[PDB]
């Protein structure tokens, strides 16, 4: 089943327009008989179903008289049909013809150019045109491409035989049927006059070249040469012939080649034509002592016996052709297993690519294949030295987005090496003119990073593109709810960023450093290498490329916040329902591997930062970044949200430091609660930072956070001190003072609670907060207990009902006093493991629940039957049992209850079946007192020893907040919280209102974040050199180099062992 | 001992390539010397 409509490309090249296939093969044209030279309407082409080959392999049978751009369009048809319109494009045209008869190779020269066939398609994805032979060089080209194509998955590359008509072996049965062939099987074996030889069936695609003539070869030379100068200029791809021994039409294929300017390259070794040009590449080009005996007369030998010639003229007309092939030496490229070894094949494909005509970027955008540099810095090196700067720097742009499209990370840094800067790169489009000022402003290296998106979102199954999609936001960045044409801008890369790592983030882009005005500054060069590092490493987290990213987190700065926010992004990016699928999973681990590969690297540059200098890594932490909202990076670090961050000690001890404030930590806590105690008597007298100044020493005293610590301590101390003497006192008839000193003490905890709830951070955050919610039934309660006194102060029953629901409030009102032990070293990390511990005890209720009501079942029927049901029958199951797996089990008060009146006390009772009372007590107590009590005791001691590290974890966590939370709070205790209330009240009046309120905030000098960034870069390159020694310190990687160096001994002990041997033939032969 | 291994398996690199620097020369000196 063929496609009903073909996607054919245009003369212009830009896309592909869907037709009709029958018309479009009109065009293509056979031949019957060699004297018709229209021939043929095209028939005998289509899909060929070879043996041992699943894939529908495309044949096409063309004139020599047809053109080659519709064989080059019927190629576009054939990859439009192979992968659809998103096609990879080659960028070499591998060329295999020679040796049509099975000759004889070296295995080890054989293997060495079939590894670097194998990674010249692998990595340039170039095109194959064989010559469509079942034996010979072809068969060896056609078994590499076969292994190339059974090593590489996804888009094989499209090998191409060319073939002739001439050669017809079940090709006159391809012409018999109705065109298109869909699934025409191909029988190889069948016999039919004269062909000889079968076809290509290890290429991907056949092409029969058309003359309407028989048995006679060699009369597609020019139609391959043809196709191969059309794919010279269609992609502006370089061609190179691969040539293996080779017969008498070798030869000429060649000097087609070298007339045409198309560079060979020549197995030297292999033999037959191709020993031939190894000796001309001797005698004419190599000027060499062991080449020098080489001549004319030997040349002549070699090919009177290679090609042997019948006529002494055209013996002098393959001598023409022997040295019109070594007369270029620049197309000639001779290749030998003795000479370059075994490694160095594809080096040899590389150089003879690389001695092509001077485009550059064309040069060097090849040379950016099968992960080798050595070439281009060599010629960038010989380019510096030859003194043409203009075209290097002209082409370097070009090169340095196509190796950060193609992820070669030595060709990027060989790039920005070479005297080039990364804010001044072209677009590969032009930009429209936008109507919004904001993507107006961007200039061209922006619209460079957004053709980079659009090349990654051109990609197949991208989750970029389901990123955008799912975003659900508009082209300006908002949340909103021409456009797709500018859909990947990075402003709105940069919204979708900052909506996905956290909430409320916005990043200062300024565009405005990149006008020329503003260019004389001594520092703005690196502050918009910076810019386009941030937006490049932002592009190279996005693509998840791991090294990429590294560079960029290198040549940046600010690298612990832009690591802590990659960490973040990639942390959310794997949560993502847009990133989560059936083929997502195995690059989410990958990318969950590479955020803890971020999240790693940031903890050992502050791990140095604090072996540099504790202060400077101290002034450091409270800089708040101009480009993260004017925000310190600790918070940065609490929106990224990883606990080992937190707990490092240089944070904490960053944490103690904004916990004690201005005051030095000297004092203990004893000190802070006398200085609390005494106020005007230890102030003069401590030590900390005429009237003036000790304002300003009780006004640094007051504002830290600590104070505010131990006086929310000390009022809710007081709080429940002089509420349980409000419970424990006996209510009278009229109201008491105490009472209504409660209420406005808890009607300033209610205005407390409101201010924590209206400029709160989330609603949702209030609710998930355990101690806002017991603060909620705190007021609940206290409201339901003064409404229940309130109701009817004189009646007694009311006063007794209200201390009845007041007793549940003190129990509620010391469950609050947890949260002062959080500050403590000892009580936190076991309070927060006590309530981790809480859902081990609650499946321990759970599981003795059903014994426990069934005892007790069993204990109310057999204490008391003949009795009815009450709610004493309730009491009877569940009271009794409950208390005796705590020790006073009622022995003696089931001994009164049973009637029973022996001396020993279960004898002579009134029933015989009451008796086995003791015996379902003797089973219940034991397994209460013997299993589930010893279990839970199993329980907790494996509790403690799994999660005793993140209970320190997130006691450090629970340290921020607190630190934040009351540095947020005022610094006024609860009693007078309403005249801290009523003054900020007054102060938003005045502020809203009036709007006569200022205020002054604190300006960082830019010597001082100058000093702050070159701190962090001379640590941040240190911490990579120490983690560069400390990786090459290990067992397994030195192992591994130590591996790789004795592989390396062998092959230099081989080629030593070689040139021994050939050195004693030598000495064999010189005597 | 894996370390001085290391450093010895690196000299022996070392001495392997004067060894063929002395093969190739003694190579050309019989290419030369006939
Ligand atoms: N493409 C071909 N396929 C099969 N047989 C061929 C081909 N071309 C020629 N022959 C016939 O097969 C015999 C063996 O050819 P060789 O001398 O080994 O090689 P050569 O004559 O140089 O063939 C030239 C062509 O063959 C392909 O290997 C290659 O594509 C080259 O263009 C020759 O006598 C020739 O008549
Ligand atoms: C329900 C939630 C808020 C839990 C809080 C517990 C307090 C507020 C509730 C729970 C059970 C309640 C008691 C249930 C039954 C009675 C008997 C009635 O004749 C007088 C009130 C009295 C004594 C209630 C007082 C208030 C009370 C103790
Ligand atoms: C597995 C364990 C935790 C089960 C929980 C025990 C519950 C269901 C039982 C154990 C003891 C029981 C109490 C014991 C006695 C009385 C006095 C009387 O006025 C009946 C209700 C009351 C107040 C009971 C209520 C329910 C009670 C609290
Ligand atoms: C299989 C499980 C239940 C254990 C077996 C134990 C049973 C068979 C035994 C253990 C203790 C026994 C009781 C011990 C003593 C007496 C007093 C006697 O005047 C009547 C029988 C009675 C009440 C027995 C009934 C059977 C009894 C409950
Ligand atoms: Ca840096
Ligand atoms: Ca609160």
């Amino acid at each position: 089943v063929a496609a009903k409509t073909l996607l054919i490309e245009n003369e212009d090249g830009k896309g592909s327009t869907r037709m009709e296939v029958q018309d479009f093969m009109k065009r293509f044209h056979m031949h019957a008989s060699e004297d018709d030279k229209t021939g043929s309407p095209s028939t005998a082409w289509g899909t060929l179903r070879f043996p041992t080959k699943e894939a529908t392999a495309p044949y096409l049978r063309l004139s020599v008289n047809d053109d080659p751009e519709d064989a080059l369009l019927f190629v576009k048809a054939m990859l439009a049909q192979k992968y659809g319109e998103t096609y990879d494009r080659p960028s070499l045209i591998l060329s295999v013809t020679g040796g049509a008869r099975n000759f004889t190779l070296p295995p080890r020269l054989e293997t060495a150019i079939a590894k670097g066939l194998r990674l010249a398609a692998q990595r340039t994805n170039a095109w194959v045109v064989t010559g469509g032979t079942n034996t010979g060089v072809m068969k060896l080209t056609g078994q590499i491409m076969e292994a190339l194509s059974k090593t590489q998955s996804h888009f094989i590359p499209p090998t191409i035989g060319i073939a002739t008509y001439g050669v017809i072996i079940g090709g006159d049965d391809m012409t018999r049927g109705e065109p298109p062939k869909i699934g025409l099987e191909y029988e190889m074996h069948k016999k039919d006059p004269p062909k000889t030889t079968p076809l290509d069936d290890n290429h991907n695609l056949f092409l029969l070249v058309d003359d309407g003539s028989t048995n006679k070869f060699g009369k597609e030379i020019k139609f391959r040469a043809a196709f191969e100068n059309a794919a010279g200029q269609a992609f502006a791809a370089p061609v190179v012939t691969i040539v293996v021994q080779g017969g008498p039409g070798t030869l000429g294929t060649a000097l087609q080649a070298v007339r045409q300017g198309t560079p060979i390259v020549v197995v030297d070794g292999s033999g037959l034509a191709a020993d031939v040009l190894a000796y001309a590449y001797n005698f004419m080009h190599n000027p060499l002592t062991r080449f020098k005996s080489y001549t004319i007369d030997d040349l002549r030998q070699k090919v009177a016996q290679t090609f042997n010639p019948k006529s002494s003229q055209q013996l002098t007309n393959l001598l023409d052709s022997a040295l019109e092939c070594v007369q270029d030496p620049n197309l000639v490229v001779v290749y030998s297993l003795q000479e370059s070894g075994i490694d160095e094949f594809d080096d040899c494909i590389l150089k003879a690519i690389f001695s092509s005509q001077g485009k550059l970027g064309n040069k060097l955008k090849q040379a950016m294949y099968f992960d080798q540099l050595d070439v281009a810095k060599r010629a960038l090196s010989e380019a510096s030295k030859n003194g043409q700067h203009n075209e290097i720097a002209a082409c370097i742009n070009d090169n340095l987005m196509a190796a950060m499209m193609h992820n070669k990370p030595h060709f990027v840094e060989l790039y920005l090496g070479f005297d080039a800067k990364i804010y001044e790169l072209k677009p590969s489009e032009e930009v429209a003119k936008t109507n919004i000022t904001a993507l107006d402003e961007l200039p061209s290296f922006a619209l460079a990073i957004e053709e980079l998106y659009k090349r990654e979102a051109k990609k197949p199954h991208s989750h970029v593109q389901r990123l955008v999609s799912l975003s659900n936001t508009d082209v300006l960045g908002r949340h909103y709810r021409l456009a797709n044409t500018r859909a990947y801008n990075v402003l709105r890369m940069d919204q979708i960023f900052a909506r996905l790592v956290s909430k409320d983030f916005s990043v200062n882009r300024d565009f405005t450093i990149y006008d020329s005005k503003y260019d004389k500054v001594p520092g703005i060069q690196f502050r918009r290498t910076a810019q386009a590092s941030h937006m490049l490493f932002l592009w190279a987290i996005c693509l998840d490329r791991f090294r990429m990213a590294r560079h960029f987190w290198l040549i940046g700065d600010q690298s612990i916040i832009n690591a802590l926010v990659a960490s973040r992004i990639l942390e959310r990016l794997s949560t993502h329902r847009a990133l989560q699928g059936p083929h997502l999973a195995e690059e989410r681990a990958k990318m969950q591997h590479n955020a803890k590969k971020f999240e790693e690297l940031a903890v050992g540059v502050l791990g140095e930062c604090h072996g540099s200098d504790s202060h400077m890594a101290s002034e450091m932490l409270h800089s708040k970044n101009d480009m993260f909202n004017k925000k310190n990076a600790i918070n940065i670090a609490y929106d990224a949200k990883s606990l080992a961050f937190l707990s490092h000690p240089a944070t904490q001890s960053v944490i103690n430091a904004d916990w004690y404030g201005h005051l030095k930590s000297v004092t203990s806590f004893w000190a802070v609660l006398f200085a609390f105690f005494f106020p005007f008597f230890v102030l003069p007298f401590i030590n900390f930072s005429g009237a003036h100044r000790l304002r300003r020493k009780f006004a640094k005293f007051y504002s830290a956070p600590y104070t505010r610590f131990i006086s929310d301590l000390l009022s809710h101390f007081v709080l429940c001190v002089v509420t349980s003497y409000f419970v424990l006192d006996k209510l009278e008839d009229t109201i008491s003072a105490i009472e209504w000193i409660l209420l406005v003490w808890f009607v300033a905890l209610l205005l407390e609670e409101l201010r924590q709830m209206i400029f709160c951070d989330g609603i949702a955050e209030y609710i998930s907060d355990t101690w806002n919610r017991l603060d909620l039934i705190m007021i609940t309660l206290f409201f339901v207990g003064f409404f229940t006194h309130a109701s009817d102060p004189s009646n007694q029953d009311s006063k007794v009902v209200s201390k009845g629901i007041h007793a549940f409030l003190v129990v509620v009102l010391w469950l609050r006093f947890m949260r002062y032990y959080a500050l403590s070293k000892n009580l936190g990390p076991k309070l927060i493991m006590m309530m981790e511990m809480m859902k081990d005890v609650s499946t321990f209720v759970f599981l003795l629940l059903i014994f426990l009501i069934g005892y007790g079942v069993a204990a109310q029927s057999l204490l008391s039957p003949d009795e009815d049901f009450s709610s004493r029958t309730f009491i009877g199951v569940l009271f009794r049992p409950y208390f005796q797996i705590y020790g006073e089990l009622f022995l003696d008060d089931l001994n009164s209850e049973a009637n029973c009146l022996g001396d020993t006390p279960f004898t002579e009772c009134s029933r015989e079946t009451v008796r086995m009372v003791p015996f379902f007590l003797a089973v219940y107590i034991l397994g209460s007192n013997v299993l589930l009590v010893n279990l839970l005791i199993a329980m907790f001691n494996d509790t403690y020893m799994k999660v005793q590290e993140a209970a320190e974890d997130l006691w450090r966590k629970q340290n921020y907040e607190l630190c934040a939370e009351y540095k947020d709070r005022p610094f006024l205790p609860a009693p007078f919280i309403l005249l801290a209330h009523v003054h900020m009240l007054f102060m938003r009046l005045l502020r809203l209102c009036g709007v006569h309120t200022q205020e002054h905030e604190k300006i960082q000098d830019d010597e001082t974040k100058r000093k702050i960034t070159t701190f962090e870069e001379l640590n941040t390159d240190k911490f990579l050199r120490r983690w560069e020694r400390e990786r090459q310190e290990m067992l397994e990687a030195r192992v591994k180099m130590t591996n790789d160096n004795v592989v390396q001994a062998m092959g230099m002990m081989d080629q030593l062992l070689e040139h021994m041997i050939s050195f004693r033939f030598s000495l064999d032969q010189q005597a």
